[PDB]
């Protein structure tokens, strides 16, 4: 029902309007990107080596980029407060440039007519939300608002499930994560973060990361009690959480299935998944879930010392969230 | 000094026989393998896609492998028992196979005229060591043993570093691992082990290990206080250790990096590597240690919960461990 | 329509399977597979890395693997000679395992029942088809078949309508083609093919292939004119040829693109596609042609000397074109 | 002997870094980069994920990147006539930067003091020299250079001695090249050529390429004869030249091999390498040839058409061919 713009039109963008699109939840009706033109945009839209061809029409007709007959409003600003919205009439912003994720910022899309704006990435100021966790804390108050990473997208909802139960004392996490468009191909140019220039085809590499960190901030109770860091591997989608935590009350790695599983088939349905299978990377392709908890991959030390692993489509679960999040935005207006 | 015979020419076993070449620590005499010939094991040895082409020289010779002048006689028996290793002057035999590592099952180099048997893995009922860790508990009436796997001999040094300074109190470990010899191009059977036959180019494949587990034969102390997994990944070669542990002792991070450096420059030389570059996995191909400590790369949530990161050439580095463990068995003889 | 029987739960006997049921051209009633048990067979035709996951039902129930609610008969036999197809009504056998491609060898599927036998690769004596070059060549006195290989597949279409309209006086195919199984994840033995045993994640590995001279076998007139061989290249599917050939009647490209493009519209629909789209392999992933012309990537020296491209995804085109070709066995009975 | 600057320390210039510093030929006394500054030279330098640690010494110094005791100045101008070549001493500059590659462009190193100019790629209007081909026509009246492509370098070598001994009536070439900085790890944008922003780890990518015609400019008698086009392929480095040609005079494919073989032994040697071993990419890594004949890996359809197979390091290869350019330079001075 509530229409949005999308800025940026890179692998989110992208992803988040194709999740659009399939669900029908939001209707997108305006784009920008200053470096992808019309043309250029029915073609990257079209065809996607990770998630496959578009299931339906993508054509450009009259300077507008028409998806299965709805025709999309194109724009091509480098600076946001120009990009008029409000003429188009995208009453959400989807800000998945990456390059404004300040409230500052990003609050520029009101200048152009949007009501509010949806950072597709951790914000250092704006509130963040991960659905499943506190997306019930969002009020209408909120104009600039962030739906964190697909990373804490993982990890919260897991961790929500494991500390409601047994309560988490502390935990480090670690995340094998696909390589993403800020890598480069061969050993180049990184200058603030020198590991992120290596060849990504050819290395494992260490990175850091707040999304554990983050955790803390939709949920309260573990502000704090969450840290950990990243390594970036060799494989173009999928990434997995390695959470290992300390827990309060003992909990037999069978409990910690069954309160996992319970959730999935419950209040976390869609959001958190739950296998026994023998599962791995590529088998969540597409998945549409933020986690799915692989109960055969983990393994407890002791009924307070365990690892628990989850699978993420750090691409598909993200972008059906951000489409989630406006929906439940608009059921608020 | 020690005449050495190896069985199965492969990664380990190619590899070992570079590394004995390049010391001059052993004499290689022999090798056994029915599924290369001799000159196809000129080949097999002299170009080799990982480690670069062989530095010096191999050919075939009046039936013999000759590497550097040294020739070698070469065995084509997939029946252990029946290679004429005596006749050959192979005293230790390093079972590299993969398919032997059972006390019954490499005694039967014994029945050929060897002395003792290596096992290059780790093996249900001989005694495990760690070169730097528990080496000199060998002594002259074990005649079959096994240097354990790549990953023990990479988390035992660190582990026995941490656990002397602040001690370990219980740690979890996860392994990024490069692909190896058992796994699939694509898809296909893994009777044993259903997630190990999908295709590993695709895949993020997780995986048991009994690695961490294993510690706690070649340190006692740490018992029942270690355990982990692994998680294979699309590189060819160089894997990492990911040692989440919580302190006895309070352990400041800088404090942690104090006692490795120590260890790396003492005791440990050779063994236990210390960095603090912004290193990714390709720096660590053809690097001899058994374990290299990443100091940059680990992070601690409080001076009692930390994650511990260190690098192993899972190739190289155990290859070189082996010949050093033969080494030190015939100094004792 | 006809009931069939398949010989090797591989990738192509998987996929044959999928494409079975997908299609619904041909009922698949028995699988035999002695290093896949049915709880196995589940798993793996299940999920798979390449194609995904099933988009029906698939269980074992009371020792039959069951598909969309089929029920199929399971065999466990090393032995072809033994598998009795006649207990679950195989009439066709489509012998996938690739190590019985002689007439010999495949006709040990008839004493067990079997009618006909279709070898889903090259055979030395079996006659070979091609579905849209020479299937109507098939008459009911041929009890055991070949459909040639994948890149004879892809060749075999463009050469006919490329020599139909120009006249081929020579050519020289090369296929960039992705990893197979029979190729290894690291430095590996490969006896009878050193180059194949190398790994295949780290090269660029040179192949021999008959696959363009057995166009001929397919299109007699193109006998002694056509020869390549291939390169295994770090992919885990779709591979692409790329012909070199000089043409009997000079034509500009738009003119070969022309013909090419109504080939696809006719005669050849679904087995040659065209395209001129800006396509990378990615983009044929699960496509199910024969063989797709790349309008865009081909070039031509001068109006009689030109190098064409055409795409297949060397699992799931050929897989298709084998249940076509039994689809058409059985209107000739 | 000369003293060069180099502009651009990517991988080309730091692989010319490289050579230069392994034979004696040149010495290097500056480097001009604006993205990476002196320390985080000091970092790119000493780690390589291709071609492995720098084994000698490398430091920052007194605001001067020092490589095995020799101080180099470093500039950081984005405007290449800002440099100050001649104060520095560099009498030839290498411009690998590869955005300064016309002879207006190029020249602008002149204006600094530079007293000659040799571009590491092609050039719209800069004279081409492959060394081994052409090196010979190059005098000390001209101030800028160019040595082509790493392509160009590898089929010219080839071209010449198939030319010199049968005649190339005319030449069709693909190249099977590894991925480059122009690359995408995910589909990202590339607006200019479509196909190269597809990801580079999931895609085997068509790619056009001017490396054959160019070959008419190293070889006249080839200007129109020769033509051809590329796919990149998910290899981290080193690529190969698949020629198929028509030659004027018969040659049967052992007199093919007699003629290489006799050219890389004598005329060529160093420049075009000839094996009959069963070579894979890998090794080739670090291999100083401009081209390595594959003679297993070609094949001929009869005495007058054959398929020609070349390997070559792009990487290393080239480089070291620019550095014996330069060493040819100084000896016209
Ligand atoms: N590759 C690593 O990173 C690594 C590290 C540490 C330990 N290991 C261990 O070392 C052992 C070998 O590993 P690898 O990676 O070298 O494997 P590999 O497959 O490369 O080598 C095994 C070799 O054994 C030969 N072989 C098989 N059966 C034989 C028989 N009956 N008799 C004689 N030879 C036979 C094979 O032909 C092959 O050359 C395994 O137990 C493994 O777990 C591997
Ligand atoms: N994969 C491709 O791209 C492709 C394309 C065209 C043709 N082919 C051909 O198809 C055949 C199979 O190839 P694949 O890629 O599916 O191989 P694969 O290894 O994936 O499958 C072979 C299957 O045969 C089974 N098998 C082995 N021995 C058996 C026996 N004695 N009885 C019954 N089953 C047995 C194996 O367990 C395995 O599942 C080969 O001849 C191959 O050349 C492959
Ligand atoms: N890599 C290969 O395989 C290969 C082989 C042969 C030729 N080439 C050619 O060499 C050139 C460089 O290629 P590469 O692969 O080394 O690329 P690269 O991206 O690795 O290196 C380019 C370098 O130029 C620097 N740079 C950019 N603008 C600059 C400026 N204004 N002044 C000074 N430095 C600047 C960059 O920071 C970077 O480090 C290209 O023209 C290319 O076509 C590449």
């Amino acid at each position: 029902k509530v229409k949005v713009g999308v800025n940026g039109f890179g692998r989110i963008g992208r992803l988040v309007t194709r999740a659009a699109f399939n669900s029908g939840k939001v209707d997108i009706v305006a784009i920008n990107d200053p470096f992808i033109d019309l043309n250029y945009m029915v073609y990257m839209f079209q065809y996607d080596s990770t998630h496959g061809k578009f299931h339906g029409t993508v054509k450009a007709e009259n300077g507008k980029l028409v998806i299965n007959g709805n025709p999309i409003t194109i724009f091509q600003e480098r600076d946001p407060s120009k990009i008029k919205w409000g003429d188009a009439g995208a009453e959400y912003v989807v800000e998945s440039t990456g390059v404004f994720t300040t409230m500052e910022k990003a609050g520029a899309h009101l200048q152009g007519g949007a009501k509010r704006v949806i950072i597709s990435a951790p914000s250092a100021d704006a509130p963040m939300f991960v659905m499943g966790v506190n997306h019930e804390k969002y009020d209408n108050s909120l104009k600039i608002i962030s739906n964190a990473s697909c990373t804490t997208n993982c990890l919260a909802p897991l961790a929500k499930v494991i500390h409601d139960n047994f309560g988490i004392v502390e935990g480090l996490m670690t995340t094998v994560h696909a390589i993403t468009a800020t890598q480069k191909t061969v050993d180049g140019p990184s200058g603030k973060l020198w590991r992120d220039g290596r060849g990504a085809l050819q290395n494992i590499i260490p990175a850091s990361t707040g999304a554990a960190k983050a955790v803390g901030k939709v949920i309260p109770e573990l502000n704090g009690k969450l840290t950990g860091m990243a390594f970036r591997v060799p494989t173009a989608n999928v990434s997995v959480v390695d959470l290992t935590c300390r827990l309060e009350k003992p909990a037999k790695y069978d409990d910690i299935k069954k309160v996992v599983k319970q959730a999935s088939e419950g209040p976390l349905k869609g959001i958190l998944g739950y296998t026994e299978h023998q599962v791995v990377s590529s088998d969540f392709n597409s998945d549409t879930h933020s986690s799915t908890f692989d109960a055969g991959a983990g393994i407890a030390l002791n009924d307070h010392f365990v690892k628990l692993i989850s699978w993420y489509d750090n691409e598909f679960g993200y972008s059906n969230r951000v489409v989630d999040l406006m929906a439940h935005m608009a059921s608020k207006e």
